[PDB]
Parts: C-alpha cells; structure tokens; sequence
C-alpha cells in the first residue's frame, strides 16, 4: 500500500470540531482510486490532511512516496507557462514533450506570441479556466510523483478535452497508469473506470468499493449518483 490511514481525525481549526473524523482505508500503489459525495463532505481536506497541510488530532499516517497535487482552483506563478511546468526542474526532452502533448496543451501553445516563453500571471497573456487547468495538471505530472492527488481535475475543461486527459493522464492507458492516483470528482463520467471508489459524507467515509459493488449496495455511492453527481 502506497497509502495507509488508520482512524485518523483532522482538524482546520481546534476551536470547533475536526472536519474529518476516524478515517480509515488503505490505497495499493498504483491503484486508481475515486473520491465522492455531496458538495461540502470534506474531499479537498482528505486531500489536504494526505498533503500534511491539516492538523492530525489522533491516528495513523502512512504515505510511500513523493506526492504531487491538482488542486481544485488552478492557479498560475507570475512566470513563462514553461516554468509554470518546470516549476524548479530542468527541462527534459522527449518527456516535457509528452506532458505538453498529454495535458492537452498544443492548441494553447499555438496562440500565444511565444508559445511556451510566454509570460502568464500577472501583467501578461491572459488565460482562461480551462487553459489554467491544463497548465495546472502539466505542473504535476511534469513532476513525475510516485502519488498524484486530483482535485476534481476535468472540472474547468470542456468534455472533450476532459476525455483527452483521462485517456492521456488519469487512466489505465495514461502515462501516469503505473502512479497511485486519487481523483475525486463531482462527476460521474469515469467513475465505472476506477478501481475503488470511496464515498464521503459529513467529513466520513460512508463506504468503498468498485463502481459495480457500490451501485448494487443502493446505499450512499447509489444516493451520489442520484442525486449529488454533476
Ligand atoms: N484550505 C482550507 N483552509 C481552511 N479550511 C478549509 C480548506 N479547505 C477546506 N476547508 C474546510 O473544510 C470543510 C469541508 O470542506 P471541503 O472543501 O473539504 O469539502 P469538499 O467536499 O471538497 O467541497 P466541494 O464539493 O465544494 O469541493 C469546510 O468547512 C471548508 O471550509
Ligand atoms: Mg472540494
């Protein structure tokens, strides 16, 4: 297991209860692991307590590897979009070639003045949602982590662009189909494609098992899909 975590409460604040309580699952290196439930049940702060950026009030954390991150909300460094991909490493050929390719970004590249030199952020070229997403994911898989964690990453893209980067990244056939990869999502479009999914609700998983298992059990991954997914 590339990720272990044993009854494990996190806290964003001790004045007020933990927002995520006695949680408990195990991941196996290079699973593809789906993460859901209502708006508000606490995704992003799993994300965030794996990260180590929340406060372990009591349990077990174990985590095998480097990890990289897509956070829900792209965002962009003052920089070229080349060192926004880079962000401290050398750049390598073919494979900085490979991530442009699969995150979708040549149709980016190919308006701005100066492809990838181009100065983005603050006081340069102006990007849209979906492109600051793309340059978001290239960030970390750029990284090559043994653990990538994706904060709804096919939200701000379009569904074609959407089915590129789960071929070309998230899923089996992608370049990262060797990593452990944790996805939530609000969406249910590649959710039979996962190999576990883990259903939150009120900062606590409710159940976990394959797209299959959990649609059969009609109980909360059954109520998501009904009435939560979008
Ligand atoms: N970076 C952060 N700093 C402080 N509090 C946070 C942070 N991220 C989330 N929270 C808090 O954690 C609680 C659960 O929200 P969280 O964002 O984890 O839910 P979510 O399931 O990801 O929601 P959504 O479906 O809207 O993405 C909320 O009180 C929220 O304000
Ligand atoms: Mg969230």
């Amino acid at each position: 297991n590339s990720i272990t975590v044993r009854n494990a409460t996190f806290t964003w604040a001790r004045s007020d209860p933990p927002t995520l309580n006695g949680i408990t699952f195990s991941i196996p290196e290079g699973a593809l692991v789906a993460v859901v439930g209502q708006v508000g049940c606490g995704k992003s702060s799993l994300l965030s307590a794996l990260l180590a950026e929340m406060d372990k009030v009591e349990g077990h954390v174990a985590i095998k590897g480097s990890v990289a991150y897509v956070p829900q909300q792209a965002w962009i460094q003052n920089d070229s979009l080349r060192e926004n991909i880079l962000f401290g490493c050398q750049l390598e050929e073919p494979y900085y070639r490979s991530v442009i390719q699969a995150c979708a970004l040549l149709p980016d590249l190919e308006i701005l003045p100066s492809g990838d030199r181009t100065e983005i952020g603050e006081k340069g070229v102006n990007l849209s949602g979906g492109q600051k997403q793309r340059v978001s994911l290239a960030r970390a898989v750029y990284s090559n982590a043994d653990i990538y964690l994706f904060d709804d990453p096919l939200s701000a893209v379009d569904a074609h662009v959407g089915k590129h980067i789960f071929e070309n990244v998230i899923g089996p056939k992608g370049m990262l189909k060797n990593k452990t990869r944790i996805l939530v999502t609000h969406s249910m479009s590649y959710l039979p494609q996962v190999d576990v999914i883990i259903v939150m609700s009120g900062g606590k998983i409710s159940e976990m098992g394959s797209y299959q298992e959990l649609l059969a059990r009609d109980g909360a991954f059954a109520e998501f899909l009904r009435t939560y997914a979008s």
